[PDB]
């Protein structure tokens, strides 16, 4: 089976929260579809790297459902996903349908935005923790990597990797993690 | 003063390795140019992230000379950047005016293929070793980065971080570096 996986980039996301997760999904095999909150035109990510998504989220909404949906960070690109209509129905759906749904350093706070996954243990970047924790709707974690169920969250670009083979061990199991780790020259 | 970087982008880059450098050096103050090789057109990457550069290498080669030039690895893209003339010329110019160079991965058999920096003590992905030693113009390493004058030289995507901190070191000092790193959560 080929799982599949949805990663929604918008601008101003973490150019490499983006990138590093979608390469690493690619490599474990996993179908990924870089979808434009904006649509199909090119995203300039916070550290002016532009990207071409594989399509409009409009567009890949209708391809669903997905394994898991992939939240990046960048505070500029987590506000967009926080403020959009459209990531609210497909995260609250994503939800409903048990499916995995992960975020990394200010993509968390779009979660709660959305009000998803309350009662969650989660970890943000220790800059975002403050946003995240507005309200108590969740419980802190200083690990580099968090997952409680169908949550999982991380910390900022250099937890980047682990974030990533946290999804491909949850989507595709350990061995096929170990796997694909190995060539990464991970230490 | 404002320290300029030249990362030369081609189709079946390490993208990864391209967003990384890009980010990092970008987050330590240095003018980074993408620039294609092709052209200043998307450019396809290893793992089908499209990236679109900042400008093509001819114009951007008209805009040096740079305190460092990168080259990203991916098997394919390496092979693009060794089979280019363009390249020749830039690498053998910044070799000549004592200027950093900086290849990743699979990159580094780029600086075999133009004849740069023989003699240096330089590393590569293990997968690229024997195609860099060929000749043994090189003396090989296994250190997750390697520097040997102005030829610096990194392992894999999961040394890109470590790679990114040893340019802007180089360019900026440790202290910049030191500065930059915390932010990115690298433990």
């Amino acid at each position: 089976a080929s799982k599949r996986a949805l990663v929604i980039l918008a601008k101003g996301a973490e150019e490499m929260e983006t990138v590093i997760p979608v390469d690493v999904m690619r490599r474990a095999g996993i179908k990924v579809t870089v979808a434009g909150l904006a649509g199909k035109d090119p995203v300039q990510c916070s550290r002016d790297v532009v990207i071409c998504p594989d399509a409009s989220l409009e567009d890949a909404k209708k391809e669903g459902p997905y394994d898991v949906v992939v939240l990046p960070g960048g505070n500029l690109g987590a506000q967009n996903l926080s403020e959009s209509a459209a990531v609210k129905e497909i995260l609250k759906e994503q939800e409903n349908r048990k499916g995995l749904i992960a975020a990394i350093c200010a993509g968390p706070t779009a979660l709660l935005a959305h009000e998803i996954g309350f009662g969650s243990k989660v970890t943000t970047h220790p800059l975002a923790k403050d946003k995240m924790m507005n309200g108590g709707h969740y419980t802190y974690s200083e690990n580099r990597v968090e997952k409680d169920g169908l949550i999982l969250t991380s910390r900022g670009p250099g937890t980047s990797f682990e974030f990533a083979l946290a999804i491909v061990e949850a989507l595709n199991g350990k061995e096929v993690a170990a796997q694909v780790k190995a060539p990464l020259v991970l230490k």
